[PDB]
């Protein structure tokens, strides 16, 4: 009986959270399988994942700089991954590969889960990078009032992103809102000690996401805290996005009451 | 932190007592790792290497049909691999693939744990295929007194004969590596008992069952009968202290020796 073979590529992969996640699912699902971190060169994506798709891969989480390129791989990917543009999670069967998107259902669970409205509600994202993309189709197909994105990078962003209001830093100073999100790395390691925007303008929003977990409160969330504002760090979002993944792979159901357990796990760990 | 990633690369592959041998292992001697069997069709040969190097695979042992191609892929092998002519046992490290053969060792753990004498003996080999090479090897460094391999037939280094020549032969030790004896030829044995009554010690490299028939007209002639369970246990420690650069001690062969015995026969 072979264990499957799970994991993560990317082409240079640090420690991660999301590892002991995966093997926590595993246990409380009864799950006999492994999830690896996966170093793959540039001008070998396609090679390793012809390899994959031939030892069977369980699954695979795909990360930087593959979400696009790894596309061209794939048989087949669902439609909010296509209009995201971005694949993060790819599963194997006898066709062959296709592509999904995680991340915008991770993010899903973490705002009804803290309970932040979004529907109706002025949307400000910060950055253009990282989960940009699948937080930006998320809060559009739940009908945000107005979406904004704020870039060091005006001219270069809303080329990318046409369709929202793309502002820089200073003008979202003279902006008032209801939800603020913070996509970009200011805050998390090696960039810990700042934050992406002032506290005095943390304090004109209702409620402060940041997809960053680790710290579980980033001087970006303190900012929300000391001013009134809900706040919320992405830590929901990783392990509900483990979970789908999980899902996808397996053709299974994972129990909001599994998710939940390994957040407080996880939570612990990491403030530890 | 990864879990190291072993297991056995081939064409098509039966299930085998192996993954179960290779998991004792990790645990009796405590590495982080799981074997599983890996199909890779001829022509993905390369690519799979190639991607194992890649992940950083803790170990391949190699399988029909790839023991003699995949030396192609080398960048060293061991000169006892070299002289057999064939590798079932693939190290990673940063510079490539390295290339062994531990069936060789296996055989030879086998016999001396068994006492089977082969310095200046007559050794005849049933089979020229399977692991007849390996074994083949290991008479001749051993200074086995002569040494005959019987076939089907003689016109598909040593003395090649046929089964009608065998039945004039009288020797000491005789090897099966013939797929006689092993499902689905149970009911069958390449030698008639009056042939294995000849010889001193039978061994067969097949160890399910773990009598086979010519085992049993061995035991029956007063003749020692050995069959290819030990020599299969040692042959996967003897890579893992090559994948592990570790020594493993002969205690713990002799323990999954133990359990995979009461396994086979419960089936």
């Amino acid at each position: 009986l072979n264990t499957s073979i799970y994991g993560l590529i990317g082409e240079k992969l640090g420690h991660s959270h999301s590892s002991y996640i995966h093997k926590l699912i595993f246990e409380k699902v009864g799950i006999k399988g492994i999830y690896n971190l996966f170093e793959v060169p540039k001008e070998k994506l396609k090679e390793s994942v012809d390899t994959f798709k031939i030892i069977k891969c369980g699954g695979l989480n795909v990360t930087i700089p593959y979400k696009v390129e790894v596309m061209k791989e794939l048989y087949e990917i669902s439609e909010k991954a296509r209009k995201i543009g971005a694949v993060n999670t790819l599963k194997f069967s006898r066709e062959g590969i296709s592509g999904f998107n995680t991340d915008y259902i991770g993010f899903g669970k973490m705002l009804s889960k803290f309970r932040v409205e979004i529907k109706n509600n002025i949307c400000v994202v910060l950055g253009s990078g990282g989960a940009a993309r699948a937080v930006l189709q998320y809060l559009k197909d739940n009908f945000a009032k107005d979406i904004y994105v704020v870039t060091r990078n005006p001219e270069k962003t809303s080329e990318i992103y046409g369709e929202f209001k793309v502002i820089s830093y200073d003008e979202l100073s003279n902006l008032k809102g209801d939800v603020i999100i913070n996509c970009t790395p200011k805050g998390m390691y090696p960039k810990e000690g700042e934050s992406p925007v002032d506290k005095e303008v943390v304090a004109k929003f209702s409620s402060a996401v940041d997809l960053i977990y680790n710290p579980v409160e980033t001087l970006f969330l303190k900012y929300a805290r000391e001013s009134g504002v809900k706040a919320v760090n992405g830590l929901y979002m990783l392990v509900s996005q483990a979970a789908a993944s999980e899902e996808i792979w397996n053709d299974i159901s994972i129990d909001e009451i599994i998710v939940d357990e390994i957040f407080e796990v996880l939570e612990e760990k990491i403030k530890s």
